[PDB]
């Protein structure tokens, strides 16, 4: 149980790198985040996109960029992976916007 303290501004673009994929070819990957209501949690795939794809995309280097991080983006983000044996990456980042409700 942990989390990194990161300050952000509402409507301001933010970029972060979420490594994890070993040296082997592009393996599976799953996106998960814990929040009060949770409305950003989306399923990321190496071949396909969803709704969150329009809200935020992943760079070829395994990064993450958001056009404008708002209150909905608040909360804590977490990365995870799925290998043949079931290997997952543990990491939680705490993100908060300037003006809050």
């Amino acid at each position: 149980a942990m989390a990194q303290n990161i300050t952000a501004r509402i409507g301001e673009p933010l970029v972060l790198k979420c490594k994890g994929a070993p040296k082997k070819p592009p393996q599976r990957l799953e996106w998960k985040l814990n929040t009060g209501r949770t409305e950003a949690w989306k399923v990321l795939s190496p071949q396909g996109g969803g709704p969150w794809d329009s809200v935020a995309r992943v760079l070829p280097n395994g990064s993450l960029f958001l056009p404008a991080v708002g209150i909905q983006d608040e909360g804590i983000f977490r990365c995870q992976a799925m290998n043949r044996n079931g290997k997952e990456t543990k990491s939680n980042y705490r993100v908060r916007v300037y003006q809050i409700p």
